[PDB]
């Protein structure tokens, strides 16, 4: 039980979240800003991105406001098949078993 709603976002930095709209900016199948919607959580607002001018940066912006998780953002680019994405995150998050 336990309930819990904070989000670990804010820790992130601008410059770490601004490498990860040029990562889902990636028209893939598997590497795009619609697919880490679901896999995080923002697939009802899909569509709202879609109209925006830059939905992978609507994305992170819309999830931020509801909380924004870091331990969710890194597992849901490893479920899709994200590797740099990662690596941002990691190397702002902690300096020990991978940096850079």
């Amino acid at each position: 039980g336990s309930s819990g709603s904070s989000g670990d976002m804010k820790q992130l930095a601008e410059d770490v979240k601004l490498q990860l709209y040029k990562l889902l900016e990636i028209p893939d199948p598997d590497k795009n800003w619609a697919t880490l919607a679901q896999k995080l959580g923002l697939g009802i607002l899909n569509n709202a991105f879609r109209l925006s001018p830059a939905p992978s940066k609507t994305l992170m912006d819309n999830y931020e406001v509801s909380g924004g998780t870091v331990r969710e953002l890194v597992e849901a680019l490893r479920q899709m098949g994200y590797t740099e994405a990662i690596e941002v995150i990691q190397a702002a998050s902690s300096s020990g078993p991978s940096s850079g």
